[PDB]
């Protein structure tokens, strides 16, 4: 099994989930500027959308979209409780968090990473992101994980995206619950192992 | 259940899904922070008083509640993760793609880029359709339909995208889709 990734990109969420799920895999880095692998091959021939992550299964299935990849992996190991069981309301609350992170935070940050984005527009995006972070910080008030006291694929995703707040230097003053969360997450061995393998830390 | 909706909005996907899943429910117009702190539609008020937000989450909760209808395939099937893949694509690449074309804070100068990125994604959607994921109707079809209505509304260039057009026609012929459109005062 192969994870197509870029160091520190959104694909880190799927990389963490792979480690939390106990699966062996191979990491393949993608140049997103040139849409090329290290071996020179055209990445568009693997994933036509040209984005990371993508997960290629042993049987040749290609899965794209981080949220789908992460549900596929969680559903494979129900004893790990990375996602509560089908039909259980806490499952769908976890799914609610995944979609919020996907649409409101992950895609909220994207315009800061693109060349086609007008410079003059960046201050608007940053201001929007700082308000969202106020909401996330409140949601984390209980200082454990985002859903309850179980670790889930939503935590892996939120952690991955919130790293970007530090990287672009948004104003995080007094967002203490985000701080506690990031600290709890960075202590997990499976997240330390993912960060090391991507060259982060 | 109550559905909190607005007629044209992303909430129509959740409303089709409720009709396709056989649920009884009430509609409630929104122009609300005391109900949903996010101030968005859709939101689905369950019978224990619990609120579920995020269309993608609502749709999966409903489809899973009626597995024999095959609105979403079972866990550990590849077809389930293909439907989930479409849901996320539509949410993050199409839906959020359109959203700038509505807000006031958005500069005119970002606009050509937004529309061109969207024209590009629609070429990809048209080729994928050459229902969206297999021979069965799913929640991904419901959401794609909802969001593509906006492509028509804001006059994106859909020239040559005949599989999209034929999809919009097949969707509008579904009785439960017609009833949902009808109940929201749309044609
Ligand atoms: N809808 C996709 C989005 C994936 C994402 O946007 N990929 C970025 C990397 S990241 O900015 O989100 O870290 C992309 O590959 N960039 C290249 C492509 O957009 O050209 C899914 O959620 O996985
Ligand atoms: N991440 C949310 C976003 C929901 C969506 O952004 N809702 C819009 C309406 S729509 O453009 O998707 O039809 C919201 O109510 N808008 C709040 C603002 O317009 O006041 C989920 O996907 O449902």
């Amino acid at each position: 099994m192969k994870l197509f990734y870029k160091p520190g990109a959104c694909s880190l969420a799927s990389h963490i989930t792979l480690r939390e799920s106990g699966k062996d895999f191979t990491l393949v880095s993608v140049d997103l500027m040139k849409k090329r692998l290290e071996n020179g091959d055209d990445y568009f021939a693997v994933n036509p959308k040209g984005q990371v992550p993508a997960l290629l299964l042993d049987d040749g299935t290609l899965l794209t979209e981080g949220v789908a990849i992460m549900q596929y992996l969680a559903d494979s190991v129900p004893d790990r409780q990375l996602l509560a069981p089908v039909n259980s309301i806490s499952r769908y609350k976890t799914i609610e968090w995944l979609n919020y992170i996907a649409t409101e935070l992950h895609k909220g940050f994207t315009p800061l990473f693109r060349p086609d984005t007008p410079e003059e527009y960046k201050p608007t995006v940053r201001a929007q992101l700082e308000k969202k972070l106020q909401y996330v910080n409140e949601a984390l008030k209980d200082e454990h994980w985002i859903c309850g006291q179980r670790f889930t694929i939503a935590d892996a995703y939120l952690f991955t995206v919130l790293r970007w707040a530090y990287a672009v230097k948004l104003n995080l003053e007094g967002l203490e619950h985000i701080a506690a969360f990031m600290q709890r997450m960075a202590e997990r061995p499976e997240v330390q192992d993912a960060l090391s393998a991507e060259g982060l830390k």
